[PDB]
């Protein structure tokens, strides 16, 4: 990644055993339930291009997953280039080029090309674009292994009516990939005790005096 | 986070993985206890309301209570508008300008713009405000999940009066989020034989005195 | 905690994870033995009034102890504020207020008043004078949750004499939590075959002698 | 490796024991699965040749593999020399020589010599081509051990066509290690009832629509 | 510990959670066996009297070993005294006063005193000389709790010989706590068949070339 | 270890923890395979005598490895005298000492005295010096440890080519301690049916064909 030093300029730094650990390990145990996002933006802090792809390429599973990824970024990478055309020819002598599609996902463009980028002043920050272009991947991909309905999350005769929120929401997040009358639905697919008494607090309630009521 | 570094400026550094683990961590094993709380308060030192959301989004379970953490921070959000009118229309150039709700939550400001306000003097602290309102809803959740009330912690006839004060104090400190006759409750609700030494004691006694009493 | 940096001057750093870990588990591991006392000492080293209340906040079990640990912390804060009279009135703009016994204990007192005290010239070592309240509490729990009296460690017919001191010396410790004619007691206790051996070195004996004779 | 410090200076600094051990346990764990390819180049960052020896020579397994590519950094090295003639003879008091290929891999050059190279101005970057001939060699190895070939990738009756898409891309990596009609292969390997689907979808359909397809 | 930082000045720092929990952990697994004492001696680099007391003091099992340890202290400290009289009366004032056994040992010093005597110049080297008294100590207690004699180790009918002198050497080191005709004895001490062999090739012969010949 | 500090002087520092471990820790799990040896001489990247006096000394089994190694170590020393004969008599005041043999290993050398030898200009590289005298030992001992004869590695009539390749070039590694017509051997030991297949290819045939061919 690029981070600032103790004297305050911006440098690069190798990637930390820790963070390529950590990363392959919550793949490993989480695959692409939602939380697996915001903690991938966590760990690839400041990172470049060159990091990206290490962390990408560091993952053993999920081959089919990974290769949507790849469809999506080449998809934002030609997006790019139709609103940033870069002119063809030589280079300026000792001057920075503009990046393509290619050199922002780091296929044709070097780790020093990437630093020059987002050291820049003002900088290129070439990292968070990609960044986001694989968050927009990863995003898809939750929401392809989301393996439920909301329609189908529906509290049982037994079910604690906690436990029910519970997976009523976290099929939510997935199905939406994080992304924000589903107080509504929550009551429709309530058991019939719990909707009898969630009808009876009226329109307007929260959550928190739902679970109290049906608690 | 944003932290002081050795020459002595504030400046910004990605949160750790260690930081992040810690967090993942300690919800899987303790979920809403008490002391989660204050674990979240330390981990979180120096956070950006950037680092605040990437620690709240990190957790896989729980949605229920992370839906109603989301409307405690609306509900702070809103106040602080209501408290604190922004002007609108286009900044000053290259100016500092000021946060709503919204920004503190960091659903619409940028880390740049957060550590803008946190590194002004006088510092906006937006990462402590945010904080704050995170953690009100979170002692909510806490006060929700307790499982039993005072009344019902009694002493066994065969419990050790050590245990039974553990459990009591244990849930005084989930019914009441550890928000600080409580001793009269005690003994009201310890065993007969222990209650009978109890009572000889008399008033003012200190729970050290009365553990020793009973022990 | 405040620390000296590289550069040679004292400033706050964050309490670490693995700092919050490891009291955690030292606590879980080991409840009350008198050696958790020496590790929560070492732990927190250059703790402010915040950071010994994250540390002691950060257990979940022993809720019964934590609430006499607080009685105590409420006893000495008030033989403070009885020895320390503080002014009462409004501050003299932008200076340095006298702290209270609540202000030691972090009750009161901001994070940036606890710096103030302990970073001034001369240091008011708030975070020093706390820890001192804190050990008094947790040595009277140490003596509390001991579990056997001195008088009750007795030499087994068949139990080694190494494995018998190992007993006598631990019971002593926690009876004493770690505070300095036991020796004659050692022998008391011992076994016949051993105290008949000890008997015959006489007085003066060193344990170490002691063991190589009943060895 | 050779990394910058907190001043901004080019500097050797040990190999950690954190990386050293991150590379001998994915080793261990994951053999030559193509995903250690870039794991290596990562904790390798700013590898000195004799890190990159190091590295190697940690690993206490796969030893024919570790043969082979040895075979392959000496013909690498052989190569060097053809395009790189160094004259013979004495070298200038005190001045920098030219590496040979023997030289590159660590075998006749010193830690102190190879500092020379990487430090330069400009530099001479005797890690990173050793560790160019290193993952040659390591891709040579993950296509030697990849155990199946694509043809033999088809879908079973019963299987998910997720886990069918996951064995098929996987197989194309180890195959191919990690080097870019497959989607047609991929539909002529599907089982009979996702295939009907598949060709009925058309050509130029995404993976991502196949899998919802055959979902 | 004293430490020197990045600047290059000797300043106190903070014994870390990993020193604190590697003394802990290799004292649990390894009890008193030699390798303890110099894994003592690394982990304590650098440390204050204090931190040595810390160390110590941590150590939950083996509290006769550790009254040991104190007795063996003890009498260092008055030797100490006994070698180097301090003048009694009141201190020069803002002058560092003469350390006596105790203010090294850390019962009667404060550790401003510690570090105002390590850091002075010349340095009292107060950590080092508590250190020395010690390891005294503790290889006191590994002779102590060395299990066996040598005479007792012989090889049995079935071992092998590396087995053997690995038991024979295990216990030299143990018997004299790691301070350094005993090839002889390993002979003598052999089963009857490698005694043979031995005797066969003489006086002179190296443990490797005995080692060999009963290979 | 003697290491360059963020200012760019070499100064001494504390061996870690997590280097002590690490060594320990691959001496318990690898005893004294091949890859033992370059793990040493990672982790004791530095290393001053005493730094390599103390890992050696953290061992705790193979006792008789290690009294073979000081056997090395002395033969090494005595060998350093003869090279380099030391004037006696009393030192210069104030200067540095030439070191002999037994200060070279750390017997009758301080600490300070090696800093002064390893930070001179020029540096007299005693931690160097002595690593080089210990793996040389160490070499031995693998040679030693070694189990069994590359003349009894021959392929089972059932074992896959690969297996049988790998304990090939392992038995190799261990014979030679990792110190550089085995082709024709391997072809030898190969069995009937293998072997006959390897005899078609002709000579000159790579590892890499060989394994091919066979597989
Ligand atoms: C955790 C979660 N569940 C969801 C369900 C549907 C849609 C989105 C989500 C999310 C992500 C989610 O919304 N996370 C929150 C942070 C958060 C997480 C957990 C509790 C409270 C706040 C977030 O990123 N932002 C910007 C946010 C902050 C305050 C209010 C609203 C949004
Ligand atoms: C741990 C705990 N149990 C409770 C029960 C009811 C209400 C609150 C609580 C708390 C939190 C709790 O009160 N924690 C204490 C710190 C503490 C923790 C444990 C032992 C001693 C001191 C705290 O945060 N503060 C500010 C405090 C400090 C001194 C006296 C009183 C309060
Ligand atoms: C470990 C222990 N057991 C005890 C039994 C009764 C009373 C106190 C204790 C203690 C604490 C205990 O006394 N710890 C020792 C350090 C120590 C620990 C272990 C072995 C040697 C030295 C200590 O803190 N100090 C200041 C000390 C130092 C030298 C001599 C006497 C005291
Ligand atoms: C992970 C993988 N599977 C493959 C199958 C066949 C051939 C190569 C591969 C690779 C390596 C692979 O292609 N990895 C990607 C990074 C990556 C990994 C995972 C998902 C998305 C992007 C990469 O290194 N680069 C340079 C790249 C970046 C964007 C588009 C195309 C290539
Ligand atoms: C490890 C060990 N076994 C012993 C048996 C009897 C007496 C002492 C010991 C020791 C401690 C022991 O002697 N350790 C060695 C270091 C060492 C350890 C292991 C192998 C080689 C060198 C040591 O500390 N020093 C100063 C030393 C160095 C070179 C030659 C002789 C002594
Ligand atoms: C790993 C190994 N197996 C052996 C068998 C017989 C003799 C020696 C060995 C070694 C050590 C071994 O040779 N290790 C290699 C590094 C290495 C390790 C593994 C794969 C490729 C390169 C090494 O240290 N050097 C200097 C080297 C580098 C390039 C070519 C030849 C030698």
């Amino acid at each position: 990644p690029i981070v600032q030093n103790l004297q305050g300029q911006m440098v690069h730094q190798c990637i930390s055993p820790r963070t390529l650990n950590a990363w392959v390990k919550v793949v490993e145990e989480k695959a692409f339930s939602p939380e697996v996002i915001p903690m991938f933006a966590a760990l690839s802090c400041g990172a470049t291009p060159q990091d990206l792809n290490t962390m990408l390429n560091t993952v053993g599973g999920h081959q089919a997953a990974m290769h949507m990824l790849k469809e999506t970024i080449n998809e934002e990478a030609a997006e790019w280039d139709r609103l940033h055309p870069v002119h063809a020819g030589p280079i300026a002598p000792g001057q920075m080029r503009e990046p393509r599609g290619s050199d922002i996902a780091g296929t044709t463009s070097t780790l020093q090309e990437q630093i020059g980028w987002m050291t820049h002043n003002p900088p290129i920050p070439v990292g968070e674009i990609y960044k986001r272009w694989i968050i927009l991947g990863l995003n898809k991909i939750v929401r392809m292994y989301s393996p439920t309905s909301i329609l189908d999350i529906r509290q049982g005769p037994k079910e604690p009516f906690r436990d029910y929120i519970d997976r009523f929401y976290k099929t939510i997040r997935a199905e939406q990939a994080s992304q924000e009358a589903t107080e509504t639905l929550l009551v429709q697919n309530a058991n019939p005790d719990c909707k009898t008494i969630l009808k009876a607090l009226g329109p307007g309630a929260t959550l928190e005096e739902m679970m109290t009521a049906c608690q």
